[PDB]
């Protein structure tokens, strides 16, 4: 028993991190087979940090302008190209530590692990959710660009995020094909994140985790309808709940014998009256960065290798 | 910027996890050079799960009773011995993935990462603190025994924890020499954790992290004395603050220009009046599982390789 913000083991990804230097800019890259992936703004110098034309900047470079290091070994760049906002650097050596992988684009509300890196070197791992406004609430310092987000399925690493920029306290990036999450661009403009909402299906999953772990004080006997719940969710900046979400919560409903709509009636009460000085799983706020699948995984015990 | 419960990258430890089966009991072991370390209660069968004599149980075993698997490869046991509460299994092959390591015993209030494993297979990584009552608030299911806790110093893995048992919602274990943290034994008796307290130096470190990240609302102009603070800390089940703690907080005081005793005056107010519906770094409770060193590491950017 117990419940923790749990990240995926990072070993399979640590073996792919490299350092990429171009000019006076150093950041992180992802080395899979004979391609190094990294943010394209590594080719930016401070004259262009505000309104760059990346096609122009790339044509003025040659392979020898790119310093790529895997620890201490140097990798020789034999070709470069741009795919949207990422740079793909072809190198002379296929990474022997390349895991089975795929590139997936995730949806708001889904969670992943982040391997924060500096100078090609892994620094720490943490779990986070893609927010409904397409930012993540990460922890990133200067030089963290190119750090990646990932999930693990059995033996397969799904890469879903590469870090590009911080926007007033929160973080924005692309999928691994170089397409940004959200309406952001990789230059200095007046862009801000839009209004964030609370991920309702995740809050419900977390309440089920609490019941599984013995926190029952917030339950009640009343139920409610999808439409009467969503009426109250809207007033509190909670995402509306769909039939798809109810079905997703099925396994947790089955394991605890509490109906989804029953649990929604508890959530309704918590939103109207607050916690009144009680905590749930050691939190005094309603937590929305665990998916139904995170809860099953942690309250059932799925491993990977 | 940002602040997350961040764990160490786990790659160096994932390579040491093996599965150990004896009888119908399977759990995890740690394979370093040609020794596999695992909890000694793997030699327990349900007749002895309550009052075992481990010396007797061990003498009735031979090397062939121990099934050790590193993924799919089998390791041949060529010797066994007991050190306090751990079993040391000598095997015929030195682990080629053995990192530079040491065995350290940590103190209450210190943090470490836990690699939760099942059947020798890594499942997830999370960060936690050793509580003042010598338990940890972990997340562990059946079969997690032998999972280890660790820190990383530059290139060196310090192993500090091996998981043995759950006691009413919290978790207890040994250092890697087999000596239990706290007054617990590896059998079924009527043992419970003692009263827990809040780790004050860690709360102060977390308040400095908040200031570094722009949360300033709780500051005030008043200061206080060590003895007047500790007078109020006692009433709230907070650990007393020493001059050693003040010195440890020096770097954070320097970086924010707020004196430790100044920050204590803010903590004093928060304890007497509560948060009054405000949050700090996304929490509505005072967080005590970040050390001063965790905060520096995350708000300065130290890596490892
Ligand atoms: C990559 N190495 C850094 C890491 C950033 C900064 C601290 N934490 C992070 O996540 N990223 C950058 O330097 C990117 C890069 C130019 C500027 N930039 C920023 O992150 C800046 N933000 C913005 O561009 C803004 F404000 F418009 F959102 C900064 C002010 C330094 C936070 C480019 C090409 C966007
Ligand atoms: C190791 N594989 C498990 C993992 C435990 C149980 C679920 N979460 C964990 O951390 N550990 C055990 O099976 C140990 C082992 C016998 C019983 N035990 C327990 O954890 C039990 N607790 C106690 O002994 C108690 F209550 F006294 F504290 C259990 C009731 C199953 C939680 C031995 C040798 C202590």
């Amino acid at each position: 028993s117990g419940f923790r913000k749990m990240a995926f083991p990072s070993g399979k990804v640590e073996g792919c991190m490299v350092q990429v230097t171009c000019g006076t800019t150093t950041l992180n890259g992802l080395w899979l087979d004979d391609v190094v992936y990294c943010p394209r703004h590594v080719i930016c110098t401070s004259e262009y940090m505000l309104n760059p034309n990346y096609e122009d900047l790339l044509i003025r470079k040659s392979n020898h302008n790119f310093l790529v290091q895997a620890g201490n070994v140097q990798l020789r760049v034999i070709g470069h190209s741009m795919q949207n906002c990422v740079l793909k650097l072809k190198v002379d050596t296929a990474n022997p530590k390349t895991p089975k992988y795929k590139f997936v684009r995730i949806q708001p509300g889904q969670t992943f692990s982040v391997l924060a890196c500096y100078n090609g070197s892994p620094s720490g791992v943490y779990q986070c959710a893609m927010r409904p406004n397409f930012t993540i609430k990460g922890s990133f310092l200067n030089g963290s660009c190119g750090s990646v987000g990932f999930n693990i399925d059995y033996d397969c690493v799904s890469f879903c995020y590469m870090h590009h920029m911080e926007l007033t306290g929160v973080h924005a990036g692309t999928d691994l094909e170089g397409n940004f999450y959200g309406p952001f661009v990789d230059r200095q403009t007046a862009q801000a994140a839009g209004t964030d909402t609370t991920i309702t299906v995740n809050v419900l999953a977390w309440l089920y985790a609490a019941v599984i772990n013995g926190d029952r004080w917030f339950l009640n006997r009343f139920t409610t309808t999808l439409n009467d719940f969503n009426l109250v969710a809207m007033k509190y900046n909670y995402e509306p709940l769909t039939q798809d979400h109810v079905d997703i919560l099925g396994p947790l409903s089955a394991q605890t014998g509490i109906a989804v709509l029953d649990m929604c009636a508890s959530l309704k009460e918590l939103l109207q009256n607050g916690m009144n000085g009680r905590t749930i799983l050691g939190s005094a706020l309603l937590e929305d960065e665990f998916t139904p699948f995170d809860v099953v995984r942690q309250c059932s015990g799925v491993t990977f290798q």
